């Protein structure tokens, strides 16, 4: 409460560390259906179904231009990725599995990192 806080976490490196984990989320061999956005003209129900589309590259935009402002708006973008993909896709097809994939690799860079 007013002058009543607990001790300041160090949140200078988040930036960097969270720049870390979005390169290896790149890099996976499963991050294929998530690189670039959803093409809204060529994917029928896309746009309508899914409200808040979100892929690598516009997390990746975000990022890089202080659009961010902690580590958790971050996350949640990130998770945003891999609820929309299970909204869109089977659990039983290639793009269904990367999904999970990724969304796993993912939680356990974030635990090992932050928590």
């Amino acid at each position: 409460s007013m002058s009543v806080k607990k001790p300041k976490r160090d949140d200078s490196k988040d930036l960097a560390l969270c720049s870390m984990i979005l390169t290896e989320m790149e890099t996976h061999e499963d991050a294929w259906p998530f690189l670039l956005p959803v093409n809204l003209k060529l994917v029928p129900g896309y746009k309508k179904v899914i409200k808040k589309p979100m892929d690598f590259s516009t997390i990746r935009e975000k990022l890089s231009s202080g659009q961010y402002p902690n580590l958790e708006t971050f996350a949640l973008d990130v998770r945003l990725v891999f609820d929309n993909c299970e909204t869109f896709n089977e659990d039983d097809s290639d793009i269904g599995r990367a999904g999970h994939n990724m969304r796993k690799y993912f939680e356990k860079k974030w635990t090992d990192t932050f928590k």
